[PDB]
This record gives C-alpha cells, structure tokens and sequence, in this order.
C-alpha cells in the first residue's frame, strides 16, 4: 500500500484535493481509504472532541502533545496498518507533520520530544508522501488561536518539507483549484510507480 498525508489549514482546499487525488486512484483499479487525525476510528474520534472543544479550563501544551499522540496510536492500529496491509492507499488528513507545525512550532514543545513520540507510536513507519498545501496565513480550539500560531505552523509545515524533499510535495494553495488539481495530476505518475 502507499501512506500519503495531506498537510495544510483549514480552508487550503484539502477535502476537495483529496477526493480529487481519490477519484483519481479508483478510476485506475487502486483501492482508497480516506481517514484524518486526530480521528479515524471511534476512540479516537472521541480524542478529536476533546481536542478542539472549547472549554474555560485551559488544556496544558504537554495535554494536547499527548492526546495527538494518543489518537495517532489507536487510528494507527485500527486503520493505517491494516489498509496499508491490504495494500490500500491510504489518503491521511493531517499527521505527524501536523505535530511538529501545530505543537512544536504553534505551542513551543520541543522537537526531540515530538520525535521520541514519534518514534515510540509509529516504529519505523512513515507516510511515502506528504503533500503541503501551503497558503499565505462556533470556533473549535485550534479555529481560535491567533495569526502568530497560523504563521508559525505554516513555516514548519515548510521547514519539514525542506528537510526530507524526497518525502514531501510543496503545492501553493493560493493558486485557483484547476492549478493545484494540475499539479495532483503531474504528481500522480510517480504515485503509480511509487
Ligand atoms: C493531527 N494533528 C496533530 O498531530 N496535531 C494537530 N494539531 C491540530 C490539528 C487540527 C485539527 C483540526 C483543525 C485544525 C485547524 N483548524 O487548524 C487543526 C491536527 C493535528
């Protein structure tokens, strides 16, 4: 099978590309799972309320670190490992790039803290690919938080990409939707080969 993240804010046009990049892949015989996180599976998706509900009691950064995490181990368990077992392509709304942009650069957490976590939750695995969708920066938690956050997860979300090129696909989400859809269509052979 073949792990693809999505990475991006909210309103970076992910669904739409995602289902596009979908539609794309059944249309060729290859069977799609689409999932997100914090998310995937009923446990986790419990762990998502609890992450975005707003509440008057502040949730500590190291609390939030860990629900993400949390969440990531379960949906990894119970829905990542077995599609890609299968073979699938499993299409992934927000991973562990999200964890470095979202808490590393959004709330501070250190990166060798990330990193251990990652490395306790996932082994070895990581995504094959992880398309950015990078866009010039009631409300949920993260819906809240202020420009300083956006600009800060942005930036990593490119710092990542600029780390491990061979990893990551930077597309520029300001661009209108016929554009990116172009530039998922010129990304999709080496999907095929990959
Ligand atoms: C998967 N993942 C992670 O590891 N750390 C994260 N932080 C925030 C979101 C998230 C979820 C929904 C909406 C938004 C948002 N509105 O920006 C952010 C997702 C995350």
């Amino acid at each position: 099978g073949l792990f693809v993240t999505l990475e991006g804010p909210e309103g970076a046009g992910k669904s739409t590309n995602r289902d596009y990049l979908a539609e794309r892949l059944r249309e060729r015989g290859i069977e799609v799972q689409l999932t997100r996180e914090p998310g995937g599976t009923p446990l986790a998706e419990r762990i998502r309320e609890l992450l975005l509900a707003p509440s008057d009691e502040p949730m500590a950064a190291d609390t939030e670190l860990l629900l993400m995490f949390a969440a990531r181990a379960q949906h990894l368990a119970g829905v990542i490992r077995p599609a890609l077992a299968r073979g699938a392509v499993v299409l992934c709304d927000r991973f562990t790039d999200a964890t470095y942009a979202y808490q590393g650069g959004g709330r501070g957490l250190p990166e060798a803290r990330i990193a251990a976590l990652e490395s306790f939750v996932q082994g070895d695995l990581r995504p094959d690919l992880t398309l950015v969708f990078d866009l010039p920066v009631r409300l949920d938690r993260f819906e809240q938080e202020d420009r300083r956050f956006f600009e800060a997860v942005r930036q990593t979300y490119l710092q990542r990409a600029a780390q491990a090129p061979e990893r990551y696909q930077v597309l520029d989400a300001g661009l209108p939707l016929a554009e990116v859809q172009a530039g998922l269509d010129r990304l999709l052979p080496n999907l095929l080969e990959r």
